[PDB]
């Protein structure tokens, strides 16, 4: 499974919709988590990410292990999406601020 990490919370630019072939993605207000059972590992959406903010999970960072069990938790109760859409209004002013986390909207 690859997981979205932290620097997703607030950029949420959904590049990375566009090129997954199982629509494994869910949406929240301003974070997308990967539904892993559903994820075939292809790797196409992390080089997509503007954020950098995806990781195989094997690569997930020590600090944000979190990650891994989050994205399995909330992809249980967000919406799939399915199709691209505009970033959040200030993407790139978040882009890039370590300890998002703590902004992160169920
Ligand atoms: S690794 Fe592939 S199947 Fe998994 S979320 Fe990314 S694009 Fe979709
Ligand atoms: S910022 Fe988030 S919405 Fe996708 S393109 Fe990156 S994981």
């Amino acid at each position: 499974a690859f997981v979205v990490t932290d620097n997703c919370i607030k950029c949420k630019y959904t590049d990375c919709v566009e090129v997954c072939p199982v629509n494994c993605f869910y949406e929240g207000p301003n974070f997308l988590v990967i539904h892993p059972d559903e994820c075939i590992d292809c790797a196409l959406c992390e080089p997509e990410c503007p954020a950098q903010a995806i990781f195989s999970e094997d690569e997930v960072p020590e600090d944000m292990q979190e990650f891994i069990q989050l994205n399995a938790e909330l992809a249980e109760v967000w919406p799939n999406i399915t199709e691209k859409k505009d970033p959040l209004p200030d993407a790139e002013d978040w882009d890039g601020v370590k300890g998002k986390l703590q902004h992160l909207e169920r």
